């Protein structure tokens, strides 16, 4: 209420559709940081904003995510379901203490950060445009890890040194949450 997010990204043009390209991280890399939020969707749907990016960082092993989860209506589906889906909760390990992290870290493991094409790359205009959450199309990027905070979430991840890990808790400790818009999320338990 909410969570964190983390993990490193694939960076994918024109996502979904036909003329879909995944480009490689030194692509982009003059391009980074992005301090500013950018919104956080599922499967780049954009009617399914669930909370603002923190933060992208280029590090030693690619480009790393940290980001906010604060949609009210999604955060407490996704408890619902984990508490009370059998669905949900088949392909995670038994009686787990987080639920709700285990399901998303499991249902959700792919970050993808969407970009222009590589042709467009000195751009016009901004270069990227969201970060998905996805439970397909995971290539380069990590499995996504969820956490109540921060600190714990990029400190999972080994490939992530400790000063590298200094300069991202940097930024995301500089971001106000509560400042941020409330995601277009809805739920469609409410909905439909
Ligand atoms: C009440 S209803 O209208 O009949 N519900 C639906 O039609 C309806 C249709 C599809 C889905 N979801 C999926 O198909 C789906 C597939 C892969 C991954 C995910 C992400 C996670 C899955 C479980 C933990 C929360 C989200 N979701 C949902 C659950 C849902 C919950 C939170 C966010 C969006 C979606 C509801």
């Amino acid at each position: 209420q909410g969570l964190y997010v983390g993990g490193f990204v694939d960076v994918v043009s024109c996502p979904k559709l036909e003329q879909e390209l995944y480009l490689d991280p030194d692509q982009v890399t003059d391009y980074l940081p992005v301090t500013e939020p950018l919104p956080i969707t599922i499967e780049h749907l954009p009617e399914t904003e669930v909370g603002w990016t923190l933060g992208l960082f280029q590090v030693s092993h690619g480009i790393f995510c940290t980001g906010a989860i604060t949609s009210p209506a999604f955060l407490e589906l996704a408890s619902r379901l984990a508490d009370t889906s059998h669905v949900a909760r088949a392909p995670v390990k038994n009686l787990p203490k987080e639920p709700l992290l285990e399901i998303l870290h499991t249902w959700l493991p792919g970050l993808s950060l969407s970009s222009i094409h590589p042709r467009e790359l000195t751009p016009s205009g901004p270069v990227f445009q969201h970060v998905s959450l996805c439970a397909l199309g995971r290539r380069r990027g990590t499995v996504a890890v969820y956490g109540h905070d921060a600190e714990w979430v990029v400190s999972r991840f080994s490939s992530v040194s400790k000063s590298e890990r200094a300069h991202i808790l940097q930024h995301v400790s500089s971001c106000r949450l509560e400042d941020l818009s409330t995601p277009n999320f809805v739920s469609p338990l409410e909905t439909l």
